[PDB]
């Protein structure tokens, strides 16, 4: 809800089982690989954000929350050193974990698509007034500058 | 109601008995044929949507819900590869399952008819503010481009 | 009331005793004759609507409801094949079934009369905001094009 | 909340364990050093405010409150004798004491940064209407005139 | 609060221990000296108001109330015979009696200072809408015409 | 309060002990003298109002009510035969009967003074919206035409 | 109160003791004389209204009601045959029956006086919004055309 | 233009060559037949208006004016004795006398059609604000009650 | 300009050299073929509109006017018998006859495209307020129902 | 000015001397190279737009107009096949051809930078209301997706 | 005036006699020294802006224009590499070249002072609506970060 | 008039005959004494403003302008080192040089008096919208802090 | 007219023949007596204003102007030492010098009378917007405090 109560990615206490991906870094497994080791809210180190090797168009990233909550809004950031940013994407939400739905608003009578940002210092937010009763959220970035890299930060009620 | 709580067609758990039609694909039966096998909310495969062979003007498609609910609004999509879209249609609603009524609004003092869409990327919605206490809903498309094909998605309260 | 809860004429379960008229088709009786056999909400067949032989000016049609309810609004349609429509009429309402009253509004400081429609596709409604606590309703059409024929559809609260 | 109920730094009863820093004045310890001895709300003496020797860009100052409260607003002052003031900074807030978050508002669709002040007599406040449910607050001053020196004063609900 | 319920200085029943000062008139003590003997709301006699010998810039005057109350507003007067008035001052408020805070408003984004008055007949009030939950109040007059002399009159809720 | 419930001076049942003055008519006493004998709300006789011999500037007139009430508003009249009216005055109110306070409003940022009237037929009222929780009320007329004479009439809630 | 619930003068059941006057018609008594015998709300007969012989300026007419009620408003009429009407008057109200008060409004900052009427057919009313908690009401007509004659009609809540 | 300056059909001075039709009454000619003999603005006689024998759908009636003028608005009437009125029609205008154009407005984003009237006493006008620079005007009535009969009356600027 | 002064296609006096196309009907030439023989504003006959054989996406149709004029607005129609309508198109304009420009509006901050119509009876106009100083105009229909067929009608100032 | 009168790049009549660049394609010269041969308003062929080999940050492109005119607004497009678009740029204008100025608006109290577009179909315009009296205009694109490619189109008054 | 017509410092054609200063770089003279050699609107080289050695508080810089013009507005920039910016200053204007006046606005009822900027990328302008008929303009910067350095740019009408 | 065109006191070219006073500094004369030698718009030196020895209440200072002009507005300043400011004064204006008039405004229905200032840095102006057609202007300061000292600056049209 | 152009009474150049009165001071004449010798706009001396011996109710004072002008507005003052002021008066104006008219406004639907003032310091003006084309003006003061004394000051256009 319209409040300042974001999630806790910088804490790191969350197990890597929730952050599921498909980018084996050292053929260790298939569940996770990058997890929250080098992709947190402002974390100094080698990897400032989550990088991507293969140019996968239908990219996804599971985000398992603690329970079902009303998510509204999401921050936007970039990547230091090598500037990287997205251009087009779409939010998703599910419940039974056996489908994939696209986020559509009421004031969009055309093929409008979310923007995002274009600078690491910019903080172009997207206030989602329509309450969304869901839990899992994913992003389908259709384009990017060089590589997908953004320090996401969902907002819970 | 004005919320984001659509049905679950992509799940596929619903039995094909609810999705009744009259288009025998391989003379298997008369109840259903295409069902939700190749007609869901974004499903990659051979059949991206529900096709139609015979040019049936008075087309219908039973949609049996779980129970009586207040339906308001409906999404609009197209078909990939071969672009297809409707032009005119009319929503229906019943209760005793022994009649067929047409959807008429209060701010329509003429022979106005719903539009729909004209592009797979477009998402021209139709916010139906007037609450409709019903369960079964059908569509009577009077025209089309080449063949009837649209990934419908009702909205429940 | 301002809602979408019309009556059920297409069902046909209602007995013909309620739909009383005075047009013996085959000298069978005097109570009813045409009833809801060829006059329902969109019913394919020979008689698309209720026809009239004699040019009766003071025409009436009893409509016995289930119980006393607040009626507000009424749909308007025409007749296929042979276009037919009314021009002037007046709504009535009673209680003790031993009188006949005319419908008069508050914002009518003259001899104004309801219109109706002039096309089978048109749906010129008449939103009657003033609540009317009654049960039986009749119409007194003073004119017509060739023959009285309209698929009425009262609205209950 | 929008009220006049600031903290109590001038009292001095608070122990130096809360005011943690990293500026050993006489190699006494590492926890605190300057504490509230020469940095209070208007305190006559040698040190009118908290000075800084090394030009540390990522400066921080722990402020442990009594309990979790809704902080909103903050005063701004300068330094006597030698005029000193900041130019850019960012408010932070945490809960589990194992992360660091940046303060972002809803009406900031760009890389906007808080100002502060530029005179010891000026009192340019920053009314933070959005409630912030937190406890620990820190500042990340990115620039200054000569040395970081400001008599801060948080506001609790 | 916005009401007409001022304190009772003209009564004189209050003991001189509350009105603390530092102006020995006849080296009698250090606690009080002038008290409410020649400084009340319109009191005919020798001393029409409270005079000041030494030109003390950081002047103070303790005002111990009965209990903690919401003070809002304060009257302004002058001195007869020899016209005297202030120019700049600042209201203060404390609780633990071990600090001194300055009064700052929300609609003051600069180094604004209260005015006061400039005539014994004038009654330029200062409606302080923001509730102030305090008890002890003092004034820090930075300037004056010849000598500090004003018949103050706090307003309690 | 804003109502029509004035006091009862014309009744005369009130004892003269309440109406205290200092104008011995026949050296009878010092408490009262004129009382409500020749000064009431429209009373035909010799003395149409309360006259004054000595030109006393700091004139007062005790008005002891039944109990503490919220007084708001006051009528204004003149004197027949010999026209007399005031020009400047000030309302007062007390509680402990051991002080004297002046009436000051919130919308008076100057040395404004009440007017009154200037004709026996005129009825220039002064609606005092700010509630005044008091009991005793007095007037300090600073000027007059020839002699102080006015048929006052307080208003109680 | 603003309603249509006038008194009952036309009934005549009220005893003549309430309608007190001072106009002996046949030296019968001093209490009443004309009473409601020839002065009611539209009463055909000899005396259409209440006449007056002597040109009494300070005219009065006691009107004893059943109990204390909130009176608001009063009708105005004339006299048939010989047209008669007033020009100036004043309403009065009392409680203890031992005084006489004049009716003064809040929006009258001058010597304004009520009008009344100037035609038997006219019905110039005077909506008295300010509630008046009283019982006895009288009129002090200061002028007239030839003789005082008006069919009054108080309004009770 | 918005003024009261209609044409002169009742005068009859205009020759029948302008009023061209195709309804030989007595096989006299082909140019005109009924002309303005029994079709004028209120003309008592046998033919109250212009009748029509054959049920011609694409009916036309040439109206040659004196010169090119700005026509705006048109009256609407009926027929006495036997009530007759139209239902749908369309205005036309040309210049070179070698084409036929239909009248379309700017605020008609659908298949709207002009109404007309439905009573000889009614005078439902159609204020055509958009100036129309033309001369010849015709009507294409698509429907009627029994026979086409209306006393038209163009309006010139 | 916002007026009713369309072109003259129904006249037919224009030579076929202006209406240039590339659809040889009987290998007669390459300049024109269909011209205004079976494509005019409502012309009864075999060809009700201009048909198209090959499914040419980048379709064009030269329209040489008399001189340079300010064109604003354009009508929209359909085709009888076999219903046909467009879906997407774009207006063009040139001057030197050696280029091709696309029509872009000021209130279109996206990839918006003109609609057109979807019924022969509908008249969905497109009021082009922005003046366009040009002469030649063409259309680039990107889609259609079955075949391109529309009775265009430009509007000149 | 706010009108539809763009330049003429598609004509090609302009000599290559005006379009100056610094990208020798075949070491032919230093003045121009790509010119308007493969970079015009929608020109089918090999090069759909102007490509760039070296990743030059301070890119420039001289645009010599016919004379000094008031330029306002500019279109935005993309590149087919390989999608390419800019992210940040700045407009410039000069007069004496011996300097370079940056375009700054009045409603930009920060480091705001123009956007542009992000799709070949999009037409995100930038209405520059402030008149700019200049002739030569250049762009300083600071970023891009892969290569600088955009079909610019200035707007003259 | 509110237009885009700045001066021409980047041209360099202006002689150094106009840009008078008092900072001998190599004891060459006293008139000028730095001039427009290393202080222009964006000029790549060693000196990006005008530096200052001595910490002169009452700094001045003569700016002789071509003639008397109405100056309104002024741009604000910073310095690359080493960030430098001002904090307080005051605009001046003269005519006879024998005095120095300070710039005071009408909506400044206090000791307000202009700000400027605090970033090389920021462009915080100061729209001076009040016309100023003058020629010579100077700045009196009272403070700075390290050294005075700003690429000024006056605006002429 | 509302413009920035003050007089020229800093120039000093004006002869001392215009600045007439009555404060012989060294018994040199009676016309002038201090003149514009140590009283100009910001002039560094011994006397920062015009001082006053004797406490003259009815102080005056002739200001002979070049000719009759419309004066509107006046600046307000203080004195450095020793802070001095006025409290009450009144503007005057004459024509025949044989009288003295006081400045009275239209929106002053009381004994209001101009304020001035109370700080050398403050610039509390007094916009005099009412045009004043005069030439000579003087001030009658009724009070001051210690000595009359203010750097006046009239404003001419 | 609404401007600052009063008459010139302080000059004294006007002859005493214009200021006609009827108060022989030393039986010198009958025309004038007090004239402008001791009654001017602020004139120090014995007589601060014009006194009156006999209590003349119908007082008059001729004021012969230079010519006919539009008079609007008039100042109001008092008398020093002995405070004196009026209460009621009426302005007059004539032309042929053979009559006397009273000043009546349009927004006075009652017996309203001008007030004036009640303090020498007050300046209660009376803006007379209605233009008055006259020359001679007089005042008819009906009341006063002790003696008629006021320093009048007419306002000419």
């Amino acid at each position: 809800c319209p409040y300042h109560k974001p999630l806790g990615f910088e804490s790191g206490e969350v197990t890597p089982d929730q952050i599921t991906c498909s980018n084996p870094e050292q053929y260790v497994g298939w569940y996770s690989s990058w997890t929250a080791n080098k992709a947190r809210l402002n974390s100094q180190g080698f990897g400032c954000a989550w990088l991507s090797k293969f140019q996968d168009s239908s990219q996804w990233l599971q985000i398992d929350l603690k329970e079902i909550k009303v998510i509204s809004g999401i921050l936007t950031q970039g990547h230091c050193d090598i500037d990287e940013w997205m251009t087009k994407y779409s939010v998703q939400y599910r419940t039974d974990e056996r489908l994939n739905w696209i986020y559509y608003k009421d004031q969009t009578g055309n093929n409008r698509v979310f923007y995002g940002n274009s600078d690491r210092t910019s903080t172009v937010q997207n206030l989602l007034r329509p309450p969304i009763i869901s839990r899992f959220i994913r992003l389908i970035p259709l384009g990017w500058h060089v590589r997908i890299a953004i320090r996401m930060e969902l907002l819970e009620c």
